[PDB]
């Protein structure tokens, strides 16, 4: 019996988790949701509470938490211990009930979460790439501590790296650890992508898309459609799987059915294909290092008929090229690409910066940073990365305000 | 350091292996040549000797025994243990200095090689698809009986399939093995295929193709026999009913697919319908490297897969009316018993028919057809040496009556 909480179970990582929990539990009884954690929506969470029956329930807005209290009681035969901000945020990560956590909380927020965790010594499925990005250094720190914490890559394409890999080699060593290539036999990445809504769009039309051309939750999104999710994604897959950046190559594949590949050093590729769905990789890091039957649509490869590939235009875009640069120069480089990313992301979401404009308000944060010496202790090196991640938000919305 | 035997060193297979074993070598001493096996050509095992100075020399024509004597004097600084025949065979087997075994002899003929090698304890690469086809049922029993001894396939679909699945829980079971796919969480198979030179003729184009169309242009030099095999699909057939033992997969968990660009090599659907594939270009070294290194992987300096390149890959079903052998090696799986040794049996003879233009390209399924409809199942010998016996017998009888049912034409 595999023991979840669930955090950020309203959005969409939350809810596809529950999904597939649910559908698994038809079958058999494998999982148990001890924990759900929100950010304010309430009704949502009751909603949920009502099927899955979890030992803790908490959402993070206290001004919330009366409204919670009364939805709970009517609920019959139910006393669920009921939480609330950070403090209920670390109840449940120390709970010995809990084996498995997903953090399906968005953004840079999700990294507190994660870290608790990693504390706490539980697996953590992490869905939210931008923690690895900003925070790879403090999280590989982190795990070095905690031996028995595992990071589960969630993220479609870094799940099925993860999942055409030798659990015979993978269990020797663990993600977000030096040498993790080396034990693997890796030499090469396929990292795999849609291309996003603007992929066939020439340099004239790209000059004046919208957001509502563009338009999963709308900050990826955008994402999508810069090809700046596959940037960040190179540094989640440098990081996660210690893969050089020239051996990570990006490649465009629409149909979405091969997720992405790895090269091993014989030269023998291995990819995971499926539909495009999230409940796959979510599964695979709450049952690995084992797999458990499911009743999800089998792959028709004769349906599918045709996949193809092609290599992504850096001049059309630049995002790429910009995080495969911050990667390589490394230090806190990574942290200032994704804070000033954030920025730009959400100016061009509400209408206020063209296109190209999102890549050049982030290359001048980056020429703007001067790197720092790295704090040796994790305190210290986690109160770094928010700092230089509150500078170079600050700093992005400068240059948009000149 | 891994010490390889190389039976068949001198065909398509055998060159392969020592291709990958040179290339290998150049990076770091990883394997060391301990033996090679031919049937007449002695020239090219004089050549090949050269270069890796093995402990064995062996080759089964005893006619060309003493030419192999007069030769390797011509190499300095060799001197060989050189044997002949089933005999020498034998010694290589039960060697101490030899751990694993290439099997690179083709047709029926392959599985005296590969029965010692288990009977010896050996790990076995196996090429050879007939072997595991007429005779999966004894290698099974065999491999029970000798319980250090492994198969890891080497043809290129299921070493791919091999390549798919979790070492982890690989490591807990073995090839040809009862519960291999329960072991291993396998749901369904792919098998892709290159779907050979007739994919995209019509019924009315297929009747009067000839063995001249089917051999003029391969991927790479591969054997006479199957190449035809794959002009039929007959090819496919068999790894069908090879995977099915290898893996322990039910038939109609096994799906034949077309792949033109021959870059997935096949897919395994796990219980949770994940799908995970091994791709490269067309090329037997892969397979045969990692037959050696498993559970491991080690360094070449092959051409890496360029995917942006390929640009373009397809699927699409097999038409069984244009490729009946592939409907007839289902249909003989299905019913099990000693149908699959008849089914390849009879496909020797009419594959042979066709290439030599005896007969036409419907009348090779037509022929392993009224055999199979003519053969009665037979009691299953509890016994291993009995058991190859009545393998043997119903062999040589399917072939006798796929001949005389050519010969009442
Ligand atoms: N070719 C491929 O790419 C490929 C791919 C998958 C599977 N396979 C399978 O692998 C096997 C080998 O195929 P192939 O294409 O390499 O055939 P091949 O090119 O014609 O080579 C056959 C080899 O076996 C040797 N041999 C034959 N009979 C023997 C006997 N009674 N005793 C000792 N040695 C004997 C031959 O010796 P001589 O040279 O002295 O005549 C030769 O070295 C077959 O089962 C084939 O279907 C092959
Ligand atoms: C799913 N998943 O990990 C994303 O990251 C979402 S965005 C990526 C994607 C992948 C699959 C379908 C559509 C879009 P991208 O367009 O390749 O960056
Ligand atoms: C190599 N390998 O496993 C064979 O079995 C040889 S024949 C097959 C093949 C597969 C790949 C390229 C060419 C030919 P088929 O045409 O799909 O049967
Ligand atoms: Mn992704
Ligand atoms: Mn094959």
């Amino acid at each position: 019996p595999i023991n979840v909480a669930i955090f950020g179970s309203t959005g969409s990582i939350g809810t596809n988790a529950l999904n597939i929990i649910r559908e698994c539990n038809k079958i058999e009884n494998v999982f148990n949701v001890k924990a759900l954690y929100v950010n304010k929506s309430v009704n949502e969470l009751y909603e949920q509470a009502r099927e899955f029956l979890p030992e803790y329930l908490c959402i993070h807005d206290k001004s919330v938490y009366e409204e919670l209290k009364e939805l709970v009681k009517n609920i019959k035969d139910y006393k669920p211990i009921i939480l609330c901000g950070d403090e209920g945020m670390k109840e449940i990560c120390s709970s010995n009930s809990i084996d498995k956590i997903v953090i399906g909380i968005d953004s840079f927020q999700g990294l507190y979460s994660t870290m608790y965790a990693i504390m706490n010594n539980k697996i953590v499925a992490l869905a939210n790439k931008e923690s690895i990005v900003s925070a790879g250094f403090f999280l590989k720190k982190l795990l070095n501590i905690h031996k028995n914490a595992k990071i589960i890559p969630v993220d479609s394409e870094h799940s099925a790296i993860f999942q055409c890999l030798d659990n015979n080699k993978v269990l020797k060593t663990k993600c977000l650890q030096d040498n993790f290539s080396k034990i693997n036999n890796i030499n090469k990445i396929f990292l795999c992508s849609s291309g996003g809504p603007f992929q066939n769009l020439t340099m004239d039309e790209l000059k004046n898309v919208t957001s509502e051309n563009a338009l999963m939750g709308k900050k990826i999104t955008i994402d999508s459609a810069t090809m700046m999710n596959k940037g960040l994604e190179v540094i989640e897959t440098h990081f996660l799987f210690d893969v050089d950046y020239n051996d990570i190559e990006v490649i465009v594949h629409k149909e979405c059915i091969i997720h992405s590949c790895v090269e091993f050093i014989d030269k023998s590729v291995i990819s995971q294909m499926y539909y495009p769905d999230m409940q796959i990789p979510i599964l695979y890091s709450l049952t690995w290092p084992d797999r458990i039957k499911t009743n999800l649509k089998p792959l028709d490869l004769a349906q599918v008929s045709t996949l193809t590939f092609h290599k992504p235009s850096l001049e059309h875009f630049p995002c790429i090229k910009l995080a495969y640069q911050a990667g390589i120069k490394g230090n806190f480089y990574p942290t200032v690409l994704n804070a000033s990313n954030e920025i730009a992301n959400n100016l061009f979401l509400n209408n206020k910066i063209k296109y190209f404009d999102i890549s050049s308000i982030i290359s001048q944060v980056l020429e703007s940073f001067n790197s720092q010496k790295v704090s040796e202790n994790s305190e210290d090196l986690m109160k770094q990365i928010l700092q230089i991640h509150s500078w170079a938000k600050d700093k992005a919305t400068d240059i948009y305000n000149k």
